[PDB]
């Protein structure tokens, strides 16, 4: 539930501004004096988006109109904070990736870029796109297609490329690219199926399929598609062994042979 | 030629401008405004670079001193925007490198630091460096000899430093480094020579030249040179083959083996 | 000393502002008008982490706080800016990592980040390292144990986790990551001994020891122990090696094999 | 009606956006994109009020709740817009006010304190009064009775003080005081009643009556009471006339003997 | 003649960046990185405007184009900045005005206002005159007709409206009205002629003529024409005397009766 | 004592701080964290004077000094404080001037620039009057010699200057002018004895004496010497009666004949 994600977070916001008064207020804007989730997620968009050009109450519009319109968002940010609290064992509060980390901005701020591009805004999708990948450091083409319970650790120097898709429970840490080949349109860029872990680092190029519950080790560059349920690494990247789980991106586990 | 380009460019404000009421004036201030591509490029950098040290208003005066002394500057931009446009997929309009990609406009702002530089300005240059780096994530020593028709894709943590060479119709991908190595001053950066393509992540370090025409897979490790129209890949790199191509750089083909 | 540090960047401040008139203030503001080291950095953190959660005023006075409970921070910096002067062939001058570089910047307010965590304000130092992350791209966990003596060159893209120790004269370089394995809390980030030089984009996960005056190769993943005075390289990294040098750290020799 | 006022401004801003294609957003922003005249007042109040104790939402939601309870508000506004445009012939559009005239968006803040110092929020109100005073320089106290189908013309020196009342239909010009006398408090500030005109620079001081259709000369200081359909002049103020209408202030005759 | 000021300001500003070393970078950016009094005009009028509805640089290029197209505005402003240095006894300095007094900062943007009315941009020349109001304090008609050698001093609360002339060598001290009568178009405003000098606080209301070196004593309320080479004064004012000098507006007599 | 009020002043932000949670933050970074009245003294003046060219902290160091020079200065802050709680009717607190209020503001930004003025700093002097007209209207030449126990009540559009004299207890409405004659230096501005009050909009021109216990009616144009005791008024004023009391300053009565 939504509501179970957001009851937990404004109580934590509660206990959080009593034992640290220098951020008491930053708790209150940003969480307590909010509603619903969606409510504090816009507030967060439209103050980390605003600008010169289109400043804090133009953006929150933007983002309650596809909100409004689309109202999975929310929950699909719901999970996404699920993913990060349950895998990363440096956040241990539900309000901490809606607070801090630049990976559930950006991953939020694509959605709403996502949801523009596929109404026809496409100018201002690319505009957005190209401020987060100033602002936080994440690089994401809002044509590509991403799920939900996803976690982006530490985030800065991902690249998510036009044509890529990650289905729902992948976790991507730093410096990854989701990247194209050629100069030419069309499909060229990876194909990143459920439950799938990229360690920090990796370069996946092409159109090519990485499957259901497979790992990516860090530093690894995929040329060509790996199979469900296998384990790549090296450069270039070699089937080298198979995962521990089902689900690699739940566990988080970062060896491989 | 350099006219065309510009004409391109108004063309498509004019239609942008049409399509997104919240992004009008900023197509206006950015491009329609300005009679020539210098003018819109002083804007550009200006804009993007203000700080607390110096605003944007400052910073313009700079860069339109550098482009009234020397022009070519301005003729070396519009070879990096037909770069792009030609080589990039996810771009199909002249202005959109102007407006919005950040690894341009940290080569443009590497020009005006590298004319300072050599003008003897070299403690503005130095600011001019790492703000570059802080706002673009892009830290390009200005004392880099870099040509024209670079394109510097997605960019995120390109490092260039002091000694290198980099010349005309190269592409890089973002946390490419082209390196030093030691602790001495003197040549110690790698040169690239024309028709280069070099993938993401690529690491190129020490005073070797990577010849014209070759290819430098991603996540290469580079410590020796690199003969023309050859491939290199791995950690560390090793020839593995011949680039499909006489200028990789043209067809950013990401195959190696 | 710290007076010697300090003489010195004060010498330099006044040929500054004869070298570019334009900001004398700024060197003025930064440099001349302090009396101390302490001063000097107090007044660049306050400002560079100044937001509208606390400005410039309200840091500058937590900072004043740690640097009166703990000096010996202070000293840690003036060790910080030795180093990269002494190892990085580019900088020259004291007074360049205070005025500009950003891994030296991360580096001084992720020492205060740390002294919060320590007194138990944890919340303050999460806020701060991930304010820190966006602004110089340096993501580095408060509660990772740093040392002095350090180089963080270029700096975009390394991470640096909870658990990690870095010790004295260390340098690492861009898109270093000190990363985490596994969901689960405990120690399981990099222990990086004294003397060690990590090249760009290493990637070093889980609990693991590199030893003494041991180099880590550019683009390294580094999975298993690394001896003293061995050299790593390679995707997974294996001992390919020895330094020429007792502590890689000071001579920044980027060579392996 | 509202709705008439409103389709006024909507039509003008259309126009607007092709007089002046650089502002095409700036009218979008504050006119275009509103259903209604609250939700455009909403805005520019919102915007106007910023600062960093209460940002533009935080204000927004203030008005949203004024407007909410007392939608005589914005009401009160459609006819402070009308008397503009109807009195004042250097403006022509119902949208000028809202826009641009310092003395309008005074005169809404003012009725937002109002609000609040009615509802016990006397601080909240205070804080207001004074900031619109440094923005728009018009000080305004919050505990003033003000109608509707004010004209604030050019407004710059406004002062009105905490016991004044202004009915309905009044024109005030330019360094006006409605101001107090002694160092007690209790009833101490004039009666403007409905019609009255006030010349530039008109001061009236101490618990005195202005009566319903009475003109005060420019430069006038008035320390008794002024009889209905009287016109008072000179310093200090004497009956030196009538004016030519029943309701002066909707005829702006500034004539006086 | 025009070099010759722009001369002196120069030699000025290179003194006062040698005396003061928190304002050394803002004479030079404000006054010595200029190539011209134009290009220090331009610079002057774009920071101080700037605002949330537009940035400076972008009011920078209004202006630029506005003094390419009529390089005459120029020319009136070295004159009006002559007339400060001569008339007021404060200024000792060429540079002051142009730095620093809001009365000649809103007579310039003025002029910009002027001439974008003229050219039949009315929408933008209303926002720049609003704009002016609240920035400086100065409510200036961009319709009204107003001459060169034109000093504003102090300048606070100045309204001079849509119909309004003012000729060649006035002085206007803080506070003047030059104020309309009526909701009608069409003339209104005071046709203040060649020499006349205006004291504080005066209020002048109507389609009257204040003939060629007239006195305007400081608080009168002039509603009927006053002749050549007379002084007015009162409430209301009449003819009290006659100037001890042919153009009051150059010596600055106060003195009435 | 400096101490009582500073006393009064923490308890009441105290009690204001829990009856208004919106303010809570306000209150205590503008009273509660401080541990004086020059240190909360000292933060008003540096967010009010803030600006790109001298941020916050650069302002409050210039402040800080001065108040160590000459700690007096702090002392004539306590009494002008107190000057507004008792003369003003509409404030009842200590803190609401030190919160609030412009002309309160003012007054101490003058008191920095009379003390940088008197050290030689004059430029930096004229650079911050200028910046306080525009910021507060109320222009006060730093040369001019103001004692303490002063009320600018409202303040805007109030002018002082070079040569005034405003001795202790003297209380001043908001567009009144002490203002100059002539085109030359010298003694030429007002000399404002103890005990006088200064209704709205007066006038007063030239070096004339306004003696100790005067009156100043509203309006009033004052060209000659008014003797201690007594009342002017008028256009041109004259001695028209006796102030009920022996300091009108104290009493704020604004009746005269």
């Amino acid at each position: 539930e939504l509501e179970i994600v957001w009851k937990n977070i404004k109580a934590e916001a509660r206990a959080l501004a009593d034992c640290e008064p220098m951020l008491a207020s930053f708790y209150h804007a940003t969480l307590l004096k909010h509603e619903n989730l969606g409510s504090a997620l816009s507030y967060m968009l439209a103050n980390k988006l605003a600008s010169p050009i289109m400043p804090a109450i133009a953006i929150r519009e933007v983002v309650e109109e596809a909100y409004a319109a689309d109202p999975e968002m929310i929950a699909s940010a719901a999970c996404d904070i699920q993913a990060v609290r349950t895998r990363d064992p440096a956040v241990d509060k539900y309000s901490t990736p809606l607070l801090y980390l630049k990976g559930f901005h950006a991953l939020q701020a694509y959605r709403i870029g996502h949801w523009l591009w596929n109404k026809g805004r496409r100018a201002l999708a690319i505009f957005l796109q190209n401020q987060v990948s100033v602002s936080f450091q994440v690089d994401i083409h809002p044509a590509a297609k991403i799920g939900r319970g996803i976690m982006l650790d530490h985030a800065t120097g991902i690249v998510v490329g036009e044509t890529a898709v990650i289905e729902d429970d992948v976790s991507i840490l730093q410096s990854v690219t989701l990247g194209g080949t050629g100069k030419t349109s069309g499909d060229r860029h990876p194909k990143i199926r459920e439950g799938v872990m990229i360690g920090a680092g990796a370069k996946i190029l092409g159109n090519i399929e990485v499957g259901r519950g497979a790992k990516i080790g860090a530093g690894s560059v995929v040329l060509q598609p790996v199979p469900p349920h296998t384990t790549a690494a090296g450069v270039p990247a070699r089937i080298v062994g198979k995962p521990g789980s089902d689900k690699p991106s739940m566990d988080m586990d970062q060896h491989f042979n």
